[PDB]
């Protein structure tokens, strides 16, 4: 559960919940009004509130005197289970979390929403058990809950299906059904009837399987859904995506073994165990030698993934491991080596002409080619002995992306990725095309979802649906945090949207 993150808290509430309704440890997070990207951890000790700074530009959050994460809620569990210090350096604990009853978030939500809208919507959009909670209209301040039941096999309105409106009563903010229980949320009350369904006396049970989606669309619809969202819109859809992330704390634990601890460019920024690329034919005198900062991302609703971090020093050689072992010929860079001074990715690549070995596996660099918002390597690699392993491998490497925020205008993404696409379209049984930032989450996470989202639409044309928080939902079940703001989630919609305007142009 995600029950601490307060959407629509100022800094002076904040202080106020943590010292009437909390106790020492007790703690919240929040986003700043204004600054987005800006996220703020209030936590009391000694029956005062601090405020910690967390910053994303786009790689990670930035904990301020704390470590780096992939998602608040890893962030949250890893300071639950350990090491959080003020500037003086004093042990600030996260012992108790202050949970928000604020419903605006929770994907069934739907806040004005009138009963004719909500009828409409679950008899076009809905199946039986989807469900959504909206204002009353005729009863102020209380709300409805809105349920379709039925046989999903017909296709036709033949009197199988049908909507249930229940009537939730707030009575001094707690929330009831008439009866029984009363809630302190409605997030409460929907948590509990979803495990303990409502039942009508003629044996109907309101079973509350799946919120309604409102956010699967047409292709051809995007451009409404983006004026739509324009009006944000936008700070809701990804906040909501943002609140399910509780529901990705799988296991990293062979990335946090001490022989893996170096192999990190940051220490709790982590491949989950169950995708993570397992290197096979090491060197039996390395004791762990089947690891590296990497995930496959698989879509699931024909090209795959990996989706990895800049290399380090002494993971160069692991990298190339890596490439040779999935027989991927196509390498996305996402970062310039070198930003604000700080080295984000090593040069893991000869210089143009020249040929290294990399442990066992050996590179020339063929030729490079340099376009406006990219560089191409024609890099040709093989096993050291073995001459027939050779194959190339394309370095797609994109020069110009901001060193904080998303690009203005998403053509040369666009571009680029379209360049990409046909290079690995051309190549016979090419494995996974591997993409990488600093981190391998943030830019990483953002290219591999336009790609997904711009492949659909390629292959099935403007009518085709697109679903842009469930793909993201996809890939971060498959490596943590992919997609880190909300800039890059909208950069992401703008993307689609203009790749969609440039195919009714040709
Ligand atoms: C309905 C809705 N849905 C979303 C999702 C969204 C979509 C589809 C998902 N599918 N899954 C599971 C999964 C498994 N694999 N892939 C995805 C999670 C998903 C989320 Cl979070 C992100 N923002 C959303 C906003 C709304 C509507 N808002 C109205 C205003 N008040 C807040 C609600």
């Amino acid at each position: 559960s995600r029950r601490w993150f307060h959407p629509n808290i100022t800094g002076v509430e904040a202080e106020n919940l943590l010292l009437t309704r909390g106790v020492d440890g007790s703690f919240l997070a929040r986003p700043s009004k204004s600054n987005p990207g800006d996220f703020t951890l209030s936590v009391r000790r000694n029956g005062a509130v601090t405020h910690i700074k967390i910053q994303n530009t786009g790689d990670y959050y930035d904990l301020y005197g704390g470590e780096k994460f992939a998602t608040l809620a890893e962030l949250v569990q890893y300071y639950m289970e350990h090491q959080l210090k003020e500037k003086n350096g004093d042990v600030i604990e996260l012992k108790y979390p202050l949970n928000c009853a604020d419903p605006t978030s929770e994907r069934w939500f739907h806040g004005h929403l009138s009963g004719k809208e909500a009828e409409k919507l679950l008899t076009e959009k809905g199946k039986h058990g989807s469900f959504l909670v909206r204002e009353s209209q005729s009863h102020p301040g209380d709300f409805v809950l809105s349920v379709r039941t039925g046989d999903d096999k017909g296709e036709s309105n033949d009197g199988k299906s049908k909507v249930t409106h229940v009537m939730i009563r707030c009575q001094e903010l707690k929330y009831d059904v008439g009866g029984g229980e009363r809630f302190d949320s409605l997030t409460d009350l929907v948590e509990h009837y979803k495990k303990n369904p409502m039942v009508e006396t003629l044996g109907t049970v309101l079973q509350l399987k799946q919120p309604l989606n409102t956010t699967r669309i047409n292709a051809a619809e995007i451009e409404s859904r983006v004026r739509e969202l324009s009006k944000q819109g936008f700070w809701e859809e990804f906040e909501t995506l943002q609140q399910q992330e509780c529901k990705l704390l799988y296991s990293r634990k062979e990335g946090q073994r001490q022989e893996n601890k170096n192999k990190n460019r940051y220490k709790n920024i982590l491949p989950f165990d169950h995708t993570r690329v397992v290197l096979h034919d090491g060197d039996p005198n390395e004791p762990v030698s089947d690891y590296i900062n990497a995930n496959i991302i698989m879509p699931e609703f024909k090209k795959s993934y990996i989706a990895t971090q800049g290399c380090l020093q002494n993971t160069v050689n692991d990298f190339w491991r890596m490439v040779f072992q999935e027989n991927s010929r196509v390498i996305v860079m996402t970062t310039k080596e070198v930003e604000r001074g700080k080295s984000k990715c090593v040069k893991y690549w000869p210089d143009e002409y020249a040929l290294k070995e990399y442990g066992v596996m050996r590179v020339r660099n063929v030729k490079e080619s340099a376009a406006h918002d990219y560089t191409l390597r024609e890099l040709k690699l093989s096993k050291v002995g073995q001459g027939n392993t050779e194959r190339t491998v394309w370095q797609y490497h994109f020069r110009t992306w901001p060193d904080h925020g998303v690009p203005s205008d998403p053509g040369g993404v666009l571009d680029f990725l379209e360049e990409v696409h046909h290079k690995q379209e051309s190549i016979m049984d090419a494995g996974p095309v591997v993409v990488h930032c600093s981190a391998g989450i943030g830019r990483t996470g953002t290219f591999i979802v336009i790609d997904i989202l711009i492949d659909i639409i390629r292959e099935k044309g403007v009518d085709c649906d697109i679903d842009v928080p469930k793909t993201i939902q996809m890939v971060r079940s498959q490596r943590s945090g992919m997609v880190q703001t909300e800039a890059q989630y909208r950069f992401i919609y703008m993307a689609v949207q203009h790749y969609i305007e440039t195919l009714q142009r040709r």
